[PDB]
């Protein structure tokens, strides 16, 4: 069930590209008759072949209805599968679904998208999975009222004794989704999810609004280096603004995701209930 044969994996359209790798749309179509079910397929480096087997191994050993469902691979040279394949959303990333049909969903619909991605980050957590890349282009949408985690190209497991863990090499996804303690040090854990966590919170009480998005908005506030800006902002204490007609409740749970000290930032098992007494 898990050996997808990819002569049998039929190619149909990009779906996108991100931390080196590339996701396409297939159809699992043995019959070779259009009418085999579609998957999205995963597929890339030495570092970078070591970084899939993790992705694979990571992802296979997640079960929740907030991950997005592993199918299995397609081998190759080993012990070395060719290719990750993974079950096929076609309402797409959170980002896009959220421009797409603002005007139709209410503070109701984002709160439960809120707690359904806060449930999925807390069983994450609970594996020692530290994300490294959360952000609603990275959420997915499986139903109206349905939200599932996504792209793991970056997440790590924590050692058994350790909590946090230190990147050797820089940051490449936006700046704006990480933590002043991944900025200034490149420390990542749990509460640096947390942080990105604020940050998703913000993206759902816009829609994903490109005018005020998380980017164009440290654009407006900030020779110094754009990367040195945001850290020295947010050392200060300046944080996104609430957006538009955000509940005052919604914004003063972002500001505690984006505590400064990351050990006062409150847990995911802490922020469900918060966004469950919201209801929906
Ligand atoms: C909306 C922009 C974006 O990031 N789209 C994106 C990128 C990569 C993969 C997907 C994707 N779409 C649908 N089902 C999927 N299953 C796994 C990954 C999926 C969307």
């Amino acid at each position: 069930p898990t050996i997808f044969e990819e002569r049998h994996l039929k190619y149909i359209s990009q779906l996108g590209k991100g931390n080196f790798g590339s996701v396409e749309l297939c159809r699992y179509d043995p019959l070779g008759d259009n009418t085999g079910a579609l998957v999205a397929v995963k597929q890339l480096g030495p570092d970078q072949q070591r970084d899939f087997q993790r992705e694979i191994q990571i992802l296979k050993a997640l079960h929740s209805d907030f991950i997005v469902k592993y199918r299995g691979v397609s081998y190759g040279p080993g012990r070395q599968s060719l290719r990750l394949v993974m079950e096929y959303l076609p309402s797409g990333c959170l980002r896009d679904f959220l421009q797409r049909h603002r005007a139709r969903l209410d503070a109701s619909r984002l709160l439960l998208y809120s707690s359904q991605i806060c449930k999925g980050m807390e069983y994450l957590g609970s594996r020692r999975c530290v994300h490294r890349d959360l952000a609603a282009r990275n959420i997915l949408v499986e139903s109206e009222a349905h939200v599932k985690i996504a792209d793991f190209g970056l997440a790590k497991l924590l050692p058994l004794d350790k909590d946090y863990y230190v990147v050797r090499e820089p940051g490449q996804s936006p700046i704006f989704w990480y933590a002043p303690e991944s900025l200034s040090d490149n420390i990542f854990s749990r509460q640096s999810d947390v942080w990105s966590f604020g940050v998703v919170l913000y993206e759902l009480f816009t829609y994903c609004d490109k005018s005020c998005s998380p980017s164009a908005e440290f654009l407006r506030m900030m020779d110094v280096p754009a990367l040195s800006r945001l850290l020295e902002l947010l050392e200060e204490g300046q944080r996104l603004p609430a957006p538009p007609a955000c509940p005052a409740e919604v914004h003063e749970l972002m500001k505690l995701c984006w505590a400064p000290s990351p050990q006062d930032r409150p847990s995911f098992s802490a922020l469900g209930p918060q966004l469950d007494m919201l209801w929906s």
